[PDB]
């Protein structure tokens, strides 16, 4: 909600409350999963050209007891946006490959999961500088573009942490799987009456820590290529994207694969009484994995299931949901090694939002 | 503070600052206790009859140094109110044996104590499924009522967790004092004319966790039967609650009385030029509660003290108080095995709220 | 951004979004450094002369990813201002010490490190009960002064606690190094047509965990002596602070300085088209420190840099920055042992605020 608006500054202060429980025969995943979003878009006024802004969103669990406290920022920038020569933005942010894989993370609940966060620069991490265009200058109307760079993200720096490994070390060290070396991406978007296309590529430098921790999937570079494709029009979504990665996608905790192809479908239909069903695919395909704890792959499935949903909109500030998760994933010693969700899920939502 | 309301939906951005310091022998309570809290109450109307609505409440340490972080949700949830039928909501809140308890935890700093937080359906706690009816359809003024469902809140399941039994595995576990199994409660209350009379009840199943890791007060259930009477009116103000529970009511960190007797009274008066003195007397005596660290019982006092103090309202958003806790308990081995609190404390509060 | 004001209470929800990277050879803090601030200042009118307040401040890092959290309070406080009497609040909040000293604290990026936060009563701390009077009681305009005390925050009272050592146990204990006994302090300030002259003395008892867990710099109490001298007028800012210690300057992790001289100056122009040149130099030079990690010294430089920077403010609400710290410290066995960054610092800052 717009909670200021003045001397060519506006503050938009929004968030939501989502009552969520999950059931499943996966006990690590079933039960309560409520949890609340509040974050900030604030834009200033410079010249009728020049805009200043900033954004922030925070996400706090709402299912733990008041013992503990698991939250963290999902995003964190500032930016100038200079009308018709493009907008420059810093800080924690969206990679620009989410630019077209986001056309079909619009689930209810599921979906967006053949990739996650602080992966390179497929979903949302630290230190992205990133150039976006739109229109062309403003001369092509519906044709977007985008450049980034992220920054090496590394290891600890504490001699006495025990992740310490003294290589690849920057300020905000973290886990193998979180960190990456200095990287570069771009995207390409092009709209025209309720159809769009998109390509995006991204090339990440790999660092020391996560070629020599033990895990799989190593390499001088982590690499994506993505092509999308979608309708949004008439109250009908559909879309699909088909992403090919290289040391990229997280094989659960035990790395990345060596190769996977990536694929996500979905179509959604919007009645104007308020319901909206949904259904969809992903898989993730890994392909020559090698050798994963104790054991030699070459083509496994990292992800692979259909998502039926609905949700019902009772108005812009309230709605519900039931989110079905058909896995199909079978149960063996490649997903326990893992730690992947093989059981289906059934989600149940309530929220309210500003 | 109302910041928003239009376009049928309003939210309201409360919160307080609490400077508040403890005087005490009991070093583990004495010191600077400053905290703050901050949260929203959001409201938006679908039709004339139906309201949806999110509220969600956050507790922020103010004693603390810049190298920690001590904050936890207190509420978090969403729901729907249609008018003459009842309300639903889903999420972090507030047990239905609140509903009575809660007219005795009325004090300027202490009190409301004969059960805490995350304690099975008396207080806060995870995954409450609330139905709540107003003034019985419309038909009966004064008449309230509530049936309530929790869900488990289990262990944790991260195998190198050092908490990790492999029993009553949910998402979000959490140590086995703070667990509940499934649980429905329900609570009734009337008002007349100043007058309130109120009867509440809940029924919980405990968790492998809890009844084997070598607490005391183990058992299938946890039960509690609570009655309450008030009188509100005149700027008077009286009430006192008895509750009577078994396997439900925490021996500090050793487990639960297999029984417990509760009770609370408060009386207290507002005068119009600001100041509000408060007396009240609580008491929690445990029955047949057995072998506890190394020795015998039958019956102990788990809570008893008496509570003077007084609140001056400068207006409705700044106030300062004292509050004296004269602790009657004796410092024995059972109140030191079981971490109770036995000195006296003194608490001094200025507090903004907005 | 005054989000409400009604009803004789007004609220200014107020922030900062900071895209800010670091270049430096000491990797333990080059990288992303992205934050965000948070926080309310609120006000309510009592009577024509009584007012009454509250304010928070927290912090929340931008560099972090989502499997972890780093934030803090800054600042928690409440208090009452009495039109020519005074204002008392109590909180967390800034030592009186900071009075002055603030006056070199005005770089864009780098200063106000010769002291640090939870450092006795030199900057942020827990506890602080602040008396302060503006203007004389009305009587002398510009001369302000304010009289302080801190209560101690001290030991963990946790006994399985790695830090624990059963003495000085305060409720909201800490480490040694962010430790303090009970504190008093005052400032005196002068301010006459841009001029001004400022005078602060502290004096803090050190606890026991101080003086005995092997921390150099040991004593009965730790002493704050400070004088400032600034002109802030015609789009000039300069400013210098000399500060001598006893016991109170932190050496890295090692301890504290037996004595230290610390030192501060600031020159600053502000162009009218939005540009802010700064060059500063800081300097804490201990005295006399004794036996430091196996070696005895005598003089050594704490602190010791020339900070060139500028600050471009394209409005109120928007602004970016360059600041180079040019560190003056060698590398040597003392600045190794204490963790003391000796290498150059280069920040690149981009800032939204509302
Ligand atoms: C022309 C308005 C009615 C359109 C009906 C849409 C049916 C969609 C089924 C998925
Ligand atoms: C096992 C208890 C299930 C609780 C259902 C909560 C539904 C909330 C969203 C409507
Ligand atoms: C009728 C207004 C005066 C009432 C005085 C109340 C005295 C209360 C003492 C506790
Ligand atoms: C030992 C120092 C006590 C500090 C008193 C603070 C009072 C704050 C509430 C008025
Ligand atoms: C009188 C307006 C022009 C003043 C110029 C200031 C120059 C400052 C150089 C640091
Ligand atoms: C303008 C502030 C943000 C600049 C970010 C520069 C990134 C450096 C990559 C090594
Ligand atoms: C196995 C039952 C699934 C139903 C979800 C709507
Ligand atoms: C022992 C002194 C208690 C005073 C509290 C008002
Ligand atoms: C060593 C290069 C420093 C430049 C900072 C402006």
């Amino acid at each position: 909600a717009e909670v200021y608006n003045k001397d060519g500054n506006k503050l938009d202060l929004y968030g939501k409350v989502d009552g969520l429980h999950y059931f499943s025969d996966d006990k690590s995943v079933d039960g309560d999963q409520t949890y609340m979003r509040l974050g900030f878009k604030g834009e200033t006024q410079v010249t009728d050209q020049l805009t200043g802004y900033g954004q922030w969103e925070y996400q706090i669990q709402g299912n733990a007891p008041e013992s503990e406290n698991n939250s963290w920022t999902r995003v964190a920038f500032a930016g100038l946006k200079f009308q018709d020569i493009g907008s420059f933005d810093y800080g924690r942010n969206y990679g620009v490959v989410y630019d077209v894989t986001s056309w079909t993370d619009v689930l209810p609940e599921f979906g967006g999961d053949t990739y996650g966060s602080d992966n390179f620069m497929q979903q949302r991490g630290n230190g992205f500088a990133t150039y976006r265009n739109t229109d062309f200058f403003g001369l092509v109307d519906g044709l977007n573009f985008a450049v980034q760079y992220q920054g090496q993200n590394g290891s600890v720096s504490g001699e006495n942490d025990p992740d310490f490994t003294g290589h690849g070390i920057t300020n905000n060290g973290r886990k193998a799987l979180r960190q990456n070396g200095d990287g570069v991406g771009g995207s390409i978007t092009y709209d025209y009456e309720g159809f769009g296309v998109g390509a995006a590529v991204s090339s990440s430098k790999r660092t020391w820590d996560q070629n020599n921790t033990g895990l799989i999937g190593t390499g001088d570079r982590a690499e994506t290529y993505t092509g999308g494709l979608k309708y949004d029009a008439n109250n009908i979504y559909l879309a699909a994207q088909y992403t090919q990665t290289y040391n990229a996608t997280r094989v659960g905790s035990l790395g990345w694969a060596n190769k996977a192809q990536n694929f996500e479908a979905v179509a959604q239909y919007q009645f104007d009484f308020g319901l909206r069903p949904s259904v969809a695919y992903l898989q993730s395909k890994g392909k020559n994995l090698g050798v994963v704890a104790g054991r030699n792959y070459d083509d496994e499935d990292i992800l692979k299931y259909v998502d039926v949903g609905a949700t019902y909109y009772f108005n812009k500030n309230m709605s519900t949901y039931v989110d079905y998760k058909i896995n199909l994933l079978d149960d063996n010693q490649f997903t326990r090694a893992a730690g992947i969700n093989t059981d289906d899920i059934v989600a149940l939502g309530l929220v309210y939002q500003f």
